[PDB]
């Protein structure tokens, strides 16, 4: 992901809180 959400992508990065 490219944000600081709750679900990670691979390293220390995460998806956005979009609807």
């Amino acid at each position: 992901g490219l944000s600081q959400g709750v679900e990670p992508d691979i390293g220390q990065t995460y998806f956005e809180e979009s609807r």
